[PDB]
């Protein structure tokens, strides 16, 4: 069936989009190529239509069943239950999209009685009516990026499709700890949002030391919430109906497939009817996990089909990288064509065809990348890296433009022991803190899709608690680091390492001044920008600190706040 169908009328904007990085003089000072940085907006919605829409097919044999029994044999191990009303309004962000029936995120939080009481009829409604469709909004992403001289052209706006407030209350309140709490218990080691970032390297580099002959692929599916059929959907509550639920429990989640999740109309900003959806809708509570069990599932049958010898996945909703053995470079070559016809029958066919990499370095995963360098006593580590272009810019856009969730924040979070995020964004964003005096002000970041309130002065301990103290002190970065930066350096128009330790002198020199926390970001943060270096010990509020929460599950699309 197809993905979409379109009525004709357009996907709508309710406020003013800025598609060029405005002149800025904070922001120039940390890239001058402003041109380069642009934001999508919902004048490129058409040529994302154009991309996701078409006709899905999709052909299952033994392998795939094999897989999806064992995967229910492990979902039947879990029991999960309902939260309460007010847990699930306390899960709201508070700047979630206000409700057409009345209220908005505050009012929910608050619990106040029309969002409450809605909530409740909402509910009772999901269990009395396990047909008919629910509405959804379909809304343009506004997200910024670099242009990509080589690529050809810009990325067109990503489409979100949500259904209202009172329904994403609902859902909380069937399916969050069932989403939480299953994934890992289907998956096991190959669930990676289970993984920090120092969790996630340790994993791929046990992986790759434990084949002979290691190669490994990521594999690029085209559109993969497009390529969702509603058997996959169906399949999905099959998995969720084998745990262990509460009898409300079990008619709200059939109810929520049977009238949400499978598909249903797309509405836009102006309330018209756009068009009706048949895949996976972006935005949510199950995005995450739906996409990471079915993606587990085609690729795990695929490897049985293609004959690929003792391969091990990680998975992270569509993101998916396999590391096996090697039977020669040929027999790789082709094997991976056969894995990939195996996942195009699935109705997973590929964007870029995988390729065999032979150094795990060069195997890009969630955008990401294991690296080395040296702690302070010399011993050659590895750490989680990226190429750093779309954090710098959109750190750049940040600097210029206040946004709900900063990305700045949790990149230095998840980037710490990096070079980029040490050397520019630590160093910038310190430097505007200082000025406009508000290193207090806590700030909303987002980890694996779930949305924090985290306070800048308690990234010493954060880091320290996430990373190890090793995070202050990594050195000797490896060639080809250093180079991807550099090259990034001179095409966005960065300044190069010299100002950047010239100006980190001089925040390190401002917070050790200011005393208290302020100075205790400066001495550990900073350290590496000094002749002298300070011996960096660990901080009390470290051995207190509790962050294990942050690393549970994936919640991208489904409007979570811890
Ligand atoms: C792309 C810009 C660039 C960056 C770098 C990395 C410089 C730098 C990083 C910048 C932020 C965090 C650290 C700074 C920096 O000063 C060093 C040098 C260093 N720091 C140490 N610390 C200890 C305990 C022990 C040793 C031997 N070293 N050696 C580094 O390796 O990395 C190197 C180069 C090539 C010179 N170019």
């Amino acid at each position: 069936s197809m993905s979409y169908t379109w009525t004709g009328a357009l996907i709508t904007p309710c406020a003013a989009e800025e598609s060029k990085l405005p002149i800025n003089a904070l922001s120039n000072s940390l890239l001058r190529h402003h041109n380069m940085v642009y934001a999508t907006t919902s004048r490129s919605a058409g040529q994302r239509q154009k991309k996701v829409t078409f006709d899905r097919l999709q052909d299952l044999d033994d392998h795939y069943r094999d897989v999806l029994k064992e995967m229910k044999a492990k979902a039947s191990t879990v029991k999960a239950k309902l939260l309460s009303v007010e847990e699930a309004c306390k899960l709201t962000p508070p700047h979630s999209a206000k409700s057409k029936y009345g209220y908005g995120a505050k009012d929910v939080r608050n619990l106040s009685s029309r969002a409450v009481n809605h909530i409740h009829s909402v509910w009772k409604d999901l269990l009395e009516d396990t047909v008919t469709p629910i509405d959804t909004t379909i809304m343009a992403k506004n997200e910024v990026f670099c242009v990509q001289p080589e690529k050809g052209g810009r990325k067109p706006a990503r489409l979100i499709v949500f259904p209202d407030l009172g329904v994403r209350v609902c859902e909380k309140m069937a399916l969050y700890d069932v989403v939480s709490t299953l994934p890992q218990v289907v998956m096991g080691s190959s669930y990676g949002f289970q993984y920090s970032p120092g969790q996630r390297v340790e994993f791929l580099v046990n992986t790759w030391k434990s084949k002979k002959n290691p190669m490994g692929f990521s594999y690029d599916t085209r559109c993969f919430d497009s390529t969702v059929t509603e058997n996959d959907i169906r399949v999905e509550e099959s998995i969720y109906q084998c745990c262990d639920l509460a009898p409300e429990a079990r008619q709200a989640i059939k109810s929520l497939t049977e009238r949400l999740y499978i598909g249903g109309p797309l509405t836009n900003s102006k309330g018209q009817n756009c068009g009706y959806r048949r895949c996976r809708a972006s935005g949510v509570l199950t995005t995450s996990c739906g996409n990471t069990l079915t993606c587990y599932l085609k690729a795990s049958a695929a490897c049985r089909a293609a004959k690929l010898q003792d391969c091990t996945m990680l998975v992270n909703g569509d993101d998916l990288v396999v590391i096996c053995e090697s039977a020669g470079t040929q027999e790789d070559a082709a094997s991976l064509r056969v894995f990939t016809e195996a996942m195009t029958r699935y109705s997973a066919p590929p964007g870029d065809p995988p390729q065999p990499e032979y150094d795990l370095e060069l195997i890009t995963s969630c955008s990401s990348n294991v690296s080395v360098a040296h702690d302070a006593s010399g011993k050659r580590v590895y750490y989680l890296t990226r190429d750093p272009t779309t954090p710098l810019a959109r750190a750049a856009w940040e600097t210029a433009r206040h946004t709900p969730v900063n990305s700045w924040l949790g990149n230095i979070i998840m980037y710490a022991p990096t070079l980029w995020a040490r050397m520019i964004l630590m160093t910038h964003f310190f430097s505007i803190l200082l000025a406009q005096e508000q290193l207090e002000k806590a700030l909303d970041c987002q980890i694996y899709g779930a949305c924090y309130s985290i306070e800048p002065l308690d990234l010493p301990q954060i880091i320290e608690r996430l990373h190890g103290l090793s995070a202050f002190s990594l050195h000797s970065y490896s060639p080809g680091e250093i180079n991807r930066v550099a090259s990034c350096l001179r095409k966005l128009g960065v300044p190069p390492l010299r100002v950047w330790r010239h100006r980190a002198r001089s925040v390190r020199a401002r917070l050790l001044s200011q005393g208290g926390r302020a100075a205790t970001c400066g001495k550990y943060l900073f350290n590496w920008a000094v002749k002298t270096k300070l011996k960096l010990t660990p901080i009390p509020a470290a051995s207190q600190l509790d962050l294990s929460g942050w690393f549970v599950a994936g919640y991208s699309g489904g409007d979570i706040y811890h």
